[PDB]
């Protein structure tokens, strides 16, 4: 269960870059691909999670995050970032309203999603271990 | 308006305590008093912002955050901390899903809301200035 607090600390230290990536992917995909996931195995990597898979997977003892589907539906990508981390099937909800908001974060980092994916995934490696 | 970034730094570094206070206030008051606000003057201090008051104050040119009212109505306090910082009439949304969730932060920090309020308020003093 320690990976949860490792993921928590990583998010805390990387909110602006995660917001830039969140917003960049929002621009390209909106919600058509589902929810941005961080699958932690075999090493942490960004994925998309269709709403079915989230419900299927929140339908599990270790999870059962109350109203998760509504939280995912009601997230406002212009002001707040939402992702889900996944370690051996258990969800940790990632949600934060950064400063500046995600679209400004995107403009201020000045990186495309490919650049942010590689930078963030390198940073995760060996920092979050399941 | 540097206070927006100082408040962002404060929240990032104090998620557990703010989560414990948020849930302690939920235990005490539920939604009977409105939304938890942080009034930044003369010193940052926690207040309650009734629904009508939030709305009137969001009805101002520096604010007009899209879907603010809906974010407030949909907040899931077992999962999500929600507060609004208020600096010279400027709203800043605070929303984040802590690790562990808010009711566990309250249990783990082992203090009542009076203790939490005093600690968090002294901490913010000097650190977030308008």
């Amino acid at each position: 269960s320690k990976w949860r607090s490792q993921l928590d600390r990583f998010v805390k230290e990387n909110q602006q870059d995660l917001a830039a990536l969140f917003w960049g992917l929002w621009l390209e995909n909106g919600d058509s691909q589902g929810t941005i996931g961080i699958d932690l195995q075999p090493t942490p990597h960004f994925v998309y999670c269709p709403k079915d898979a989230v419900e299927k997977l929140n339908n599990n003892v270790e999870n059962r995050l109350q109203e998760l589907l509504g939280i995912i539906e009601h997230n406002q990508p212009e002001i707040e970032v939402l992702m889900i981390g996944i370690g051996k099937g258990e969800i940790k909800l990632i949600q934060f309203a950064p400063e500046p908001p995600p679209p400004v974060c995107f403009e201020q980092v000045g990186k495309d999603i490919d650049g942010l994916l590689e930078l963030l995934e390198q940073r995760m490696s060996g920092e979050i271990v399941v």
